[PDB]
């Protein structure tokens, strides 16, 4: 799903086809907004286990407390709002490729069961004594320092080490030269299809924009743009006026 042919993202792509058929777990970091789950389900597209699902969860988006019933699954009435017995990310990743997304935002408790699960591959759904296992590819992501969480005692040591083994560290949006205005053209497309625009082309002040501001946001930042310009504009030229702050106001700082 990347976008671009950049030197740094270059290297990436040859970690990516070179670790997609090792069962190795990948660690990737990054600046937010610079394509964890792309990578990951990259990974997974290369690999041996391509046509197996790939699993995305992302612990960030889910309650911490409810993050193991979201991993492992759980049992009717395991907790008070238990209606249903629920699946597990584990059980839908069998046989593919599970991301562990945001995974530092995993409670100290639930860390100790991942360690576990790693391990041997098995698992109790909350709420069940039943031992089960799986058979899944980890690929682990976080927009956190993954070292600083263990010195401030917020990781698991032993977790660490045994997760990082295959690590990808994804250059920030500015440092991919040509990659952002390819990745622009794209996202103007889509989100004119998205919006019931015609966009197609960006004048040549917005281009020298784009490339030299430093997009602190990276991609998400960029999207946020180009659904700004497509939703409040209509033309089929992005024009300098068009830019939303504060993009051109943080560039001359
Ligand atoms: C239309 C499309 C594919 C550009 C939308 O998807 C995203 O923006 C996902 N993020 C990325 N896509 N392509 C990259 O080269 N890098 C990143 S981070």
């Amino acid at each position: 799903g990347f976008i671009g042919n950049s030197l740094p993202m270059q290297a990436v792509y040859r970690v990516i086809e070179s670790a997609a058929s090792s069962k190795a777990t990948v660690f990737i970091t990054g600046e937010s907004g610079t394509g964890k789950e792309v990578c990951a389900e990259a990974i997974h597209a290369a690999s041996p286990r391509h046509d197996k699902p790939f699993i995305a969860l992302n612990c960030a988006a889910i309650p911490k407390d409810l993050i193991e019933s979201e991993l492992f699954g759980h049992v009717k009435g395991a907790f008070t709002g238990a209606s249903t017995e629920r699946q597990g990310a584990v059980e839908m990743a069998h046989n593919g490729t599970l991301m562990l997304d945001e995974l530092c935002e995993m409670d100290l408790d639930l860390q100790s069961k991942l360690l576990r699960f790693i391990q041997t591959g098995t698992y109790q759904k909350v709420g069940s004594s039943k031992m089960s296992s799986v058979d899944v590819r980890f690929v682990c992501a976080t927009n956190r320092n993954p070292w600083e969480e263990v010195q401030e005692g917020r990781f698991r040591e032993d977790l660490y080490y045994r997760l990082h083994v295959i690590p990808i560290s994804l250059p920030p949006l500015r440092e991919r030269g040509g990659d952002i205005i390819e990745i622009a053209h794209a996202l103007l497309g889509l989100m004119s299809l998205e919006e019931g625009k015609s966009f197609s082309r960006f004048s040549e002040p917005v281009l020298r924009l784009f490339e030299s501001y430093s997009w602190p946001g990276n991609v998400r930042e960029l999207q946020n743009v180009i659904r700004n310009i497509v939703v409040l504009n209509t033309d089929d030229e992005v024009k300098l006026e068009m830019v939303p702050p504060p993009i051109l106001e943080h560039h001359h700082h």
